[PDB]
Formats: C-alpha cells, sequence, structure tokens
C-alpha cells in the first residue's frame, strides 16, 4: 500500500496532511518549500526551548516530523532567548538559504508553520509554548 | 512515486532497509514484529543514556527511525543503570506485550536490532555505546 506497515502509512498519511496544509497557507505548489519551511521554523522554535519542553512539544508531532523536529539538535547549548522578531526569522532564514535568497520568505514561512501546528497540537501545548515566547514571536501565531 | 518529496522517499528506504535486516537476523517474515523489536530495543537502550547521549545517537539514525526513537522520551528521568541483563530484557519485554506474551522474545530482539544498529551506525558511536554499557549489556552487540 506504501511502506507496508500500517504504522508508517499513518504517519506518512498525517504528515502528508501537515504539509498539504502548510502548502495552502504559503499558496504554494511547491511540495518541498513547504517542507523547507516545516524543517527550519521547527528548528527555530525548537533551540528557544527547554529539554524539557522539547520533548514535551515532540510528542505532539507525528512520527516522521518529530523525526524531522529532533534533526541536528543540540541539547547542551543554552535555549535561544531574542526578544525581537528580526533575531528569530534570522534562524528560521538560515535553514531557508539557497543559492538564491531565502526558499521562501522567513516570515511567511513562519506564520504559515505557526498557523498549521496551533491547529494540529493539543490547546494545552500551544498555550504552553505561547508562554515562553516574548510578545514579539507570540504575534507570528494566529492567536496573536 | 512515494510521498511526493524525495527526502521522505529516501528516509523510507533507508528505514526499509533496516526492518529488512532485523527481520532477516529474527528470521521471520512479519514486517511487524521486526517493527515491534526495533520500537522496543531503541527505547530500552535510550533511557540507559543521558541527553547528550540520546542527540548523538539520534544523529545516527535515519529521519524516520529517529521519530520513533524518540517516542515516549521523558529527557527528566535519571538514566536507567541497572547491571544485569535481565532488567534490561525486561525493559525490552515492557514494549513487546501483546494479548499472549511478548510478541518476539525479548533477547532475540535485542540482538537482532543491536546487529542492524552496529552496522549502521558510524564506529565511533557504536563504539561510544558500547563503552556506556555493563558488560552483560555489551555481550548483546556482535561485538561483545
Amino acid at each position: 500500500s506504501a511502506t507496508g506497515l500500517e504504522v508508517f502509512d499513518r504517519t506518512l498519511h498525517k504528515t502528508h496532511a501537515w504539509l498539504k496544509a502548510i502548502m495552502e497557507e504559503l499558496g504554494t505548489e511547491d511540495r518541498h518549500k513547504a517542507y523547507l519551511a516545516l524543517r527550519a521554523v521547527l528548528h527555530a522554535l525548537r533551540d528557544r526551548l527547554t529539554v524539557e519542553e522539547v520533548a514535551q512539544l515532540a510528542a505532539q508531532l507525528p512520527m516522521l516530523v518529530r523525526g524531522l523536529y529532533y534533526e541536528g539538535w543540540d541539547p547542551t547549548g543554552k535555549p535561544l532567548k531574542e526578544r525581537h522578531k528580526e533575531a528569530f526569522l534570522a534562524h528560521v532564514a538560515e535553514e531557508l538559504k539557497t543559492p538564491s535568497g531565502p526558499a521562501v520568505d522567513p516570515e511567511a514561512a513562519t506564520r504559515a508553520v505557526f498557523k498549521v501546528l496551533s491547529r494540529e497540537i493539543s490547546q494545552g501545548e500551544l498555550e504552553d509554548v505561547l508562554g515562553l515566547l516574548p510578545k514579539e514571536l507570540r504575534a507570528l501565531w494566529p492567536q496573536g
């Protein structure tokens, strides 16, 4: 059917749903652009969380997305705490680099992924994550 | 072709290779049994590592396998350090529970997964992991 395993077919189905939603938010037909956005934004968000907070968010992500989320993670480094929007977007931009500028506009990528995340994760986790972020970064989420 | 994304098709291909190797070691045609073995063993091994060591091993796992690896992880708990084989196998057995006994023999599952892991991860990571384990647990790996 797909992978020969129901568990993997299930996570692929969920991940496809996430990417499709991100594509609609971005207004693009390029699947790879949506993937890059998901990857860059999850990593930037992850780096602002403590080890405990990182795992708590991971529990709300589909298996395949969780693997992407943890890619390149350095748990020994102090969580990033820059207060301004530009600092956060610069980190997102770092993983959207291509031969000619950012693959996707950093803010657009961030708003699209945060929108999809807010609809997919539990309200409890959403409120927890928002409470850990500065005002300028909370503004990037649909809740404001 | 599979997921519509080369990055995901690639991790599915690698994960399929891992599971196929585990199936051969177990001598089974049941793909789900190999999955359960991979899941139960990775989790038992993961729980004996510090947060830094957990992420270091994660870097050697294919994206999809990494998502499975991190499933249900509690980074706040002190790493398990039981010295005897029975203690470790009991933890592996905890995630192999089915309506009628273990899905796969705990030791067989452990030896199969450790064998595949030793062939897939870097020699440096293998030596590091072995050095963190008690003699009775190192005996479960092909190196001894």
